[PDB]
């Protein structure tokens, strides 16, 4: 019989087009068939009616009922792609820091901010017109601010009196938008966030793309602090910009994949001194416009997919030279 890959995913990702790109070449493979499971069913069907597979690939997004995944992976024990408890983890800006750290891989300096919603004032900040001290450790303006929910994207960073003062506000982007501008000097009085140092980069972030240890795709983008205008293409697309990753990237991708299980794996670079930091881990994530990542991609977890599996099913495989980028 054929193989099956199972995709499990809210139908907002199964049904985007980078997701059809790859699902279409991953189909090529011979002895592989792929099943999508219906959002209906992830939502509404108990776990032991979804379609089986043989391997799984399965990530959360917004609305995912991850419970649901980890109880199917469970019952029907496939080959997982994309590990699902490290899922719960990435959910969790602290939790990503600290596996971060546990791997020796650089990022920015930090200090958690833990306020208990009931008593606010409790917590350990003191706010200076230049700098935050958080447990004691000191932060000169300018600083990074995030929600401890990687969910969150309301990501502030505030500039120091002798660049003006204020503050840049991040969003999610709405059209041609990604940051905006406030007078406000003074950090969020309500939440718990992450406090890191700013790492100056040359206005650009770098986006990381892995599809295993061995194979990272990067490319670049306008820092969304900068001003906060989208750079748009003539298709509506954000520009991205041309990025090869050096010997120390690319040990860091592999780090990355590995450390959190996700053979998929988007994650953040600064490139900023003359090193490299990490400040986002996001797993599963969407190249949004190169045909050759989509080979590439679909190629190399097909051949994930045999390689793990063609022995069990009697079917000869030779495992093939893959490209590092
Ligand atoms: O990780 P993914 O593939 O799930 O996508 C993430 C995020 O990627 P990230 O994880 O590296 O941060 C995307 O940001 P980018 O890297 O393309 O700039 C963003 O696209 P976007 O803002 O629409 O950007 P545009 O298409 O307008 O240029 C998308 O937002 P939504 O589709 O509106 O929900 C997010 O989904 P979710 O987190 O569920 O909101
Ligand atoms: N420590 C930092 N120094 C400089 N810029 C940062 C730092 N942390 C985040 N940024 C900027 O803010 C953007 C959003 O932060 P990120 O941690 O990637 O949040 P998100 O999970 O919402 O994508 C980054 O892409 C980068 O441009
Ligand atoms: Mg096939
Ligand atoms: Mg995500
Ligand atoms: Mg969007
Ligand atoms: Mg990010
Ligand atoms: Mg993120």
């Amino acid at each position: 019989r054929q193989i099956v890959v199972g995709i499990c995913s809210m139908a907002k990702k199964s049904k985007s087009k980078p997701m059809k790109e790859i699902l279409e070449r991953i189909s090529l493979f011979k002895y592989i068939t792929v099943v999508v499971f219906e959002e209906e069913v992830i939502l509404n069907e108990p776990v032991e009616n979804w379609p089986l597979c043989d391997c799984l690939i399965s990530f959360h997004s917004k609305g995912f009922p991850l419970d649901k995944a980890v109880a199917y992976a469970k019952l029907r024990n496939p080959f997982v792609i994309n590990d699902l408890n490290m899922q719960y983890l990435i959910q969790d800006r602290r939790e990503v820091y600290s596996i971060l750290q546990a791997e020796g891989i650089l990022l920015p300096r930090y200090a958690i901010l833990n306020r208990d919603p009931n008593n606010p004032k409790e917590c350990n900040l003191i706010e200076g017109e230049d700098h935050v001290e958080v447990n004691g450790e000191v932060f000169q303006k300018p600083f990074v601010e995030k929600p401890v929910s990687a969910e969150d994207h309301n990501v502030y960073i505030y500039y120091p009196t002798s660049a003006g003062g204020g503050s840049q506000r991040l969003f999610r982007k709405i059209g041609s938008r990604s940051s905006v501008y406030s007078p406000e000097s003074n950090v969020r009085k309500t939440g718990s966030y992450i406090y890191e140092e700013f790492m100056p980069t040359d206005g650009t972030d770098v986006k990381v793309y892995t599809v295993g240890p061995d194979y990272a795709h990067a490319e670049a983008r306008k820092s969304p602090a900068l001003d906060g205008k989208v750079e748009r293409d003539s298709e509506g697309k954000e520009v991205r910009y041309p990025v090869i990753l050096n010997a120390r990237e690319k040990l860091i991708a592999w780090k990355v994949c590995l450390a959190f299980k996700q053979t998929v794996c988007g994650f953040d670079l600064l490139r900023a001194n003359g090193q490299s930091y990490v400040c986002d881990v996001n797993g599963f994530s969407f190249v949004k416009n190169s045909m050759k990542y989509y080979d590439d991609c679909a190629k190399i977890l097909g051949n994930i997919v045999m390689r793990e599996l063609a022995p069990q099913f009697h079917i000869p495989w030779s495992i093939p030279l893959e490209a590092e980028d």
